[PDB]
């Protein structure tokens, strides 16, 4: 799984009063992702955080042929689910039925939407840069924006996510956007996101140089993911390099400072922001902190 906390930066049991959540107070039903050994289903949820209310939810779970192997990597999304703790443009947890017994549930914030590459990618029609329904520019940046703040507070809490992409966000009501890790639920053998390498299989479009060559996963590898979730934005849900062939010609040129062009919804401030996030030297590229902003500022532009 994908979103961990930083090793620049190591080196608590779980509490059952504050999240533990009866089984018999949770319905299950319809997939929304499998992966290899894990999946998340769409569940309600009875008086999970408002006595008496039901409630729709996203609940993480094993499927079959799992060992305890993906158990304890359950167990390890959970405890750092509950460490990060609750922000609002990033998947929070609602609690989790860690009861014997029982599989092992981990409860967390329903998207109705979906990932947001799928989703812009299917509003191609429905767009304008300025009638309801449709997708603007305001609504582009904000999305940016908000996953800058989210990845802000992603490193606060002293994590990083190493796979971040417009895959791993999805989009609720009222235009918010979480990143999520979908974790065991996504199978990346059966994703061409995915790279193969070795038996490794990698996300090399979204993965920042150093991390690359080396393997070097930092806060600032990230931005670089960053700059291409940017593109994935301004394209509207396209996948990055197009045509491009991923091998070990791509990876040379990319290290040549070679980056991919403007995507068709660009700003001209957006792409140099993207092309920020792309530099060479991981130090030279902004904070989140300072992504945060720089949105901040051309979200008040765009009106
Ligand atoms: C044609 C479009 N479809 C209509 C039937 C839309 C289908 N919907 C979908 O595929 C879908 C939906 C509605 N949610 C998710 C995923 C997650 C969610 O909600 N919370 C999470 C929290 C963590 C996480 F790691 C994943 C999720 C999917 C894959």
């Amino acid at each position: 799984l994908s979103i961990v906390m930083d090793p620049d930066e190591l080196p608590l049991p779980y509490d059952a009063s504050k999240w533990e959540f009866p089984r018999d107070r949770l319905k299950l039903g319809k997939p929304l992702g499998r992966g290899a050994f894990g999946q998340v289903i769409e569940a309600d949820a009875f008086g999970i955080d408002k006595t008496a209310t039901c409630r729709t939810v996203a609940v993480k779970m094993l499927k079959e042929g799992a060992t305890h192997s993906e158990h304890r990597a359950l167990m390890s999304e959970l405890k750092i689910l509950i460490h990060i703790g609750h922000h609002l443009n990033v998947v929070n947890l609602l609690g989790a039925c860690t009861k014997p017994g029982g599989p092992l549930m981990v409860i967390v914030e329903f998207c109705k939407f979906g990932n947001l590459s799928t989703y812009l990618r299917s509003k191609r029609n429905e767009f304008v840069p300025y009638y309801k329904d449709f997708l603007t520019l305001e609504h582009l940046i904000c999305y940016s924006f908000q996953v800058a703040k989210g990845m802000e507070f992603l490193a606060s809490r002293k994590c990083i996510h190493r796979d971040l992409a417009a895959r791993n966000i999805l989009l609720s009501e009222k235009n918010v956007v979480k990143i999520c890790d979908f974790g065991l639920a996504r199978d990346i053998y059966k994703d061409p996101d995915y790279v193969r390498k070795g038996d490794a299989r990698l996300p090399l479009k979204w993965m920042a140089p150093e991390t690359i060559f080396d393997r070097v996963y930092t806060i600032q590898s990230d931005v670089w993911s960053f700059g291409v979730l940017l593109w994935e934005i301004f394209s509207l849900g396209a996948s990055p390099y197009p045509g491009v062939k991923i091998d070990e010609e791509f990876c040379r040129r990319l290290k040549e400072g070679t980056r991919m062009r403007a995507p068709d919804y660009t700003t001209p401030e957006m792409y140099q922001t993207m092309l920020d996030c792309w530099h060479g030297e991981p130090s030279q590229r902004p904070t989140f902190s300072e992504l945060v902003e720089h949105l901040g500022n051309l979200l008040q532009a765009n009106a």
